[PDB]
């Protein structure tokens, strides 16, 4: 089966095409992860997936989405990942991490504690920053502080320092979080970037933040380790053909700048959208990005059944299939998939103490 | 549904009736557990089951089944359990442990490494002990050393110290392993026990080692925490009516001896047998032991589908349903079962960082 063929990219070889995408757990304290993350991630890696991408991890404290988000803005934070990365590799999966900055969507409650912007009288809240002082709206009404050129310079540096630490902690795959309406996405989008300087206005200008961050990170991230990014290529906002054409052009520019693979997603930059959720609904968009940008890709948001995952790969809509919620429901989803698709000795997708009994 | 009704025994309350029985992992080193076990067991506890019994943990080095078996025969071994017991409770599951001595079945290869007795010339092996110098046979041909009275007193004390240690590490539930052809089972069965002193021959003499071990453990095990045992009540060896009758009478004596719950199983004392494996096949036997000895019971060996487990509970064949291999396949099997049986808010069988996304 396609789903269980290995995948090599640079010096990294994943044992199958299943990737667990970054999924915030909101269980960290002041950016520090703890035994929640440790057991959660080592458990997922033992489950059989070829690649495990750690949740959005903030490059700087105001760049967390919530008070529960992970951070890697100091060496102490990075060191905390070391036992988890080792546990993931010992399980045979490839450890990756997504480094992030929530931009205007930051300073927010955990999704089960309101999901909304933290109240002004609430003591956990903080100032958010963004390309322009414009609120997302809806449940996220805080107006962000407008970034100056100096802020842009500092945040770029935090990304570089984050990538350096990720590298030293032993990650073998990095993902820049340029999606989901966070800082990078907000720089690209005209809905949120009304700047009149080198960073807003034209296409070149809106791409600039993202391209400069990619390039500053690329100087410190090893040439032989996959260097990837997540990016929301459309919004379902009524401007989809123009937005998609522009996003695919940015993807060609990421490729020109050494990006190795693109995780294709939705922008979620603004709330007034009409996203057509459904099984593998992202398949044709990812297929387009892949074919026109000529870059490997993955996507998510509906591929979490073994047959859908297998079809997307067979049709070359994706190179890796990212399966999120199914892995929360069942940490051994890879084994479930292998049994469904009639893989030989499917149970040895797991470690011997499980695989032996499940034959 | 009855599967998700809590269960109170002595001072302990289980959040539902799903128990994960002890399942050897063969991953320890000189009896010391490690990050295999910590992640395995914390992961299972977060899965939702009300009770998690740790695998057969040897009361002495020679009572390990294999070189990979967990031990609790020193304080250093018990210290190792401390952080994992707190991980299990933090997840809201009840930590239990099965303490054991493999008798003539010890000094064996891991199941994926031959599963037979360790060759004489292999230095990982050790001399085994049992009631009598008679081999199991088949894949376990080693003739064990016949135990002396000092051996019997020492092993009883090893069980007391193992209990004491288990208590002091914070376990809330203990299970004496008198099943599966290991030491305790092999004292009961006339197949394996040919002794002619106070410790074999009559019903009272074959029962003595098990009763005296229960009594000794009972002295150090707290009164307000459930004290239980697993016992093989028949062999499918052609002598079933007879064997089941004596076994239930022994269960009466355990009960008289302060046993709170009996894990009902098969003896596996000798290889020449005809076990009729099938879905819930132990159900009517567990029901009989429970009814006749007036002891709560659990059993296993085929209740691993949600309807079967629920049916056994409604029929009062069991008080708790143990689900073993299903949990190796899917550490979140409790959530799977809640969904299948239509529990309201079934996703909150899991902790918030999972439950939120899955409703
Ligand atoms: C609990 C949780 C955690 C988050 C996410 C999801 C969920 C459910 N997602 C989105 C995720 O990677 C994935 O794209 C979606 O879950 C859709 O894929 P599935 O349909 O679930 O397989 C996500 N994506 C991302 O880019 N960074 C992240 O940290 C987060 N956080
Ligand atoms: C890998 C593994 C590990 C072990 C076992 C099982 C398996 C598969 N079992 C037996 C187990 O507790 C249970 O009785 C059986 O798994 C049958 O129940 P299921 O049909 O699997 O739910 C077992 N039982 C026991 O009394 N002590 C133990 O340590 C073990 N070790």
């Amino acid at each position: 089966s396609a789903l269980f063929e290995p995948y090599t990219l640079k010096d990294v070889t994943l044992r199958n095409r299943i990737a667990i995408p970054p999924m915030c757990q909101y269980m960290a304290e002041d950016g520090m992860i703890n035994d929640w993350h440790h057991v959660h991630l080592a458990g997922l890696a033992r489950g059989g997936a070829g690649l495990l991408v750690v949740e959005a991890t903030a490059v700087a404290p105001e760049g967390r989405i919530t008070p529960g988000c992970a951070g890697i803005w100091s060496d102490a934070h990075a060191q905390a990942f070391v036992p988890v990365v080792q546990a993931i590799k010992a399980a045979g999966s490839v450890p990756g991490i997504q480094i992030a900055h929530a931009g205007r969507k930051a300073s927010a409650n955990r999704p089960w504690e309101g999901d909304d912007h933290i109240a002004a009288d609430d003591t956990r809240g903080w100032e958010t920053i963004a390309p322009s002082a414009i609120a997302f709206g809806a449940h996220l009404p805080k107006v962000p502080r407008e970034m100056t050129l100096d802020d842009i310079a500092r945040v770029k540096q935090d990304f570089v320092d984050a990538a350096r630490r990720a590298r030293d902690a032993g990650f073998e795959w990095i993902e820049l979080h340029f999606a989901h309406g966070y800082l990078g996405q907000s720089f690209f989008s005209e809905h949120s970037n009304k700047r009149t300087d080198a960073y807003g206005g034209s296409f070149d200008n809106r791409s600039r933040f993202l391209l400069e961050t990619l390039a500053a990170v690329r100087e410190v991230w090893p040439e032989n380790l996959p260097l990837t990014a997540r990016f929301g290529v459309l919004e379902y906002d009524g401007r989809d053909e123009q937005t998609l054409e522009e996003s695919i052009e940015l993807a060609r520019r990421f490729k020109a700048g050494g990006l190795d693979l693109l995780s294709v997603s939705v922008g979620f930059t603004i709330p007034d959208t009409n996203i057509p959720w459904g099984p593998a609904f992202m398949g044709p968009i990812a297929e387009r990005v892949r074919r026109e940008a000529k870059l490997p890709v993955t996507s998510a948001w509906g591929f979490g059944t073994p047959q859908l995952a297998e079809a997307a790969l067979q049709a070359n809509q994706l190179d890796l299939v990212s399966v999120g919620r199914a892995h929360l429901a069942d940490p051994h989803w890879a084994y479930f998939a292998a049994k469904e698709l009639g893989v030989e000795k499917a149970s040895w997708t797991l470690p011997a103490p499980y695989a032996h009994w499940l034959e």
